């Protein structure tokens, strides 16, 4: 089926965003997120799935990544590279595939 | 007998040295050290004691604080203002006083 796929770099940690915890034993949480446009719309919300293909992460501190999805419509996604407490990400990047359901 | 007094300013950590941990369980050791010189010198060691007498430290983080006292001589004594981990210190000052032994 109509099969598409990207990646998204996310980049030095520097850029990222702090947002809210979900989780109280989680601080300082930050996240690059992005809305992905899919370059042709599905009508009904594909299959994403993510992959880290890129990490470069400060070894003085705990590695702590999540390639997060938070929703899949049928024109896009958002997906974020998250990470928390005192980890220092250099670069991050998610490779994805969507997949029609 | 002869008794002097002091305070050492240490301010913000960004200007504060890091230095190697004298404990596993402890990273990112940093403190603000200072070799500091009697008004009169003394021709045996005094005692010094150190009193923190100022402190700002950010809430979203522990509270850890040591107010060190490496060495005395006859001279001076080396004190430093010192933190760990993820702390952060805007201020910190250590009064001290010295007796004649
Ligand atoms: C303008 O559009 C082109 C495509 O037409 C695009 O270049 C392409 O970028 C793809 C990534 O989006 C890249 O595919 C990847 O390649 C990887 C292996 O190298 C794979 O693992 C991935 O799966 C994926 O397939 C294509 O190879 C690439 N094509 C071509 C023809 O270049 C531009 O993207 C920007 O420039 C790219 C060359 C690339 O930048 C380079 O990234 C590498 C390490 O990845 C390194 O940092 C380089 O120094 C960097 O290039 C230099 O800096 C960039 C910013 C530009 O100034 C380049 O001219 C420099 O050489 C990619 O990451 C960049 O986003 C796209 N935009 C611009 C501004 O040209
Ligand atoms: C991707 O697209 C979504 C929408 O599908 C968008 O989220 C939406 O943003 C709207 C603003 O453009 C927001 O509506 C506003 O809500 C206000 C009340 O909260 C009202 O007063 C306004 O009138 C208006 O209606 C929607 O609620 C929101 N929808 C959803 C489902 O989230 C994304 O925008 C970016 O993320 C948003 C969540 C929001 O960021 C958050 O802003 C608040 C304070 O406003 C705070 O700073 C949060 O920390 C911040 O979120 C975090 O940081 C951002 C950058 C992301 O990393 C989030 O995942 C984090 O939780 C909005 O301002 C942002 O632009 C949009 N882009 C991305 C990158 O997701
Ligand atoms: C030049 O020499 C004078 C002394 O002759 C010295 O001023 C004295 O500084 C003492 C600290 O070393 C201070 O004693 C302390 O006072 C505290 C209460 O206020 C006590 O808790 C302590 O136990 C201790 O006793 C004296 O009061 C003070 N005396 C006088 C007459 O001023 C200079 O030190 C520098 O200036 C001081 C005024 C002081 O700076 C001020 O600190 C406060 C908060 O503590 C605040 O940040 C003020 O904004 C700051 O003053 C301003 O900035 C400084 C840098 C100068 O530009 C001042 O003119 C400004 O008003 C002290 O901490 C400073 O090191 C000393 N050096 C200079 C450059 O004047
Ligand atoms: C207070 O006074 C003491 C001396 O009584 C002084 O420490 C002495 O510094 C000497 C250099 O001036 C050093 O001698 C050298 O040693 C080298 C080998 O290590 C030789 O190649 C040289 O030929 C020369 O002999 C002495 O060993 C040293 N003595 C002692 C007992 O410590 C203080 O100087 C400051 O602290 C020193 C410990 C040292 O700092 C350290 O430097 C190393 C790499 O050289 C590294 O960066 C350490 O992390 C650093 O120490 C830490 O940071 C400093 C700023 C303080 O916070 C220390 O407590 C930390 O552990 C020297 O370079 C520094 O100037 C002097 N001042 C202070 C503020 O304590
Ligand atoms: C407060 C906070 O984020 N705490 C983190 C915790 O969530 C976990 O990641 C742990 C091991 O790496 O490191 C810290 O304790
Ligand atoms: C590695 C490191 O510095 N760890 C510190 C530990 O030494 C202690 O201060 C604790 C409670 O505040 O916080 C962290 O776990
Ligand atoms: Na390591
Ligand atoms: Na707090
Ligand atoms: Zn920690």
């Amino acid at each position: 089926q109509r099969v598409q796929s990207g990646k998204i770099d996310c980049g030095n940690d520097v850029s990222w965003a702090k947002v809210p915890s979900d989780d109280p034993g989680r601080d300082n949480t930050r996240e690059l997120a992005k809305n992905i446009t899919f370059a042709s719309p599905y009508c009904r919300p594909p299959v994403v799935l993510l992959s880290i293909t890129q990490l470069d992460v400060e070894q003085s501190q705990n590695l702590r990544v999540i390639a997060r999805l938070y929703s899949v419509s049928p024109t896009g996604f958002k997906a974020s590279c998250y990470t928390w407490h005192n980890t220092k990400v250099y670069s991050m990047s998610i490779s994805w595939i969507s997949i029609e359901n």
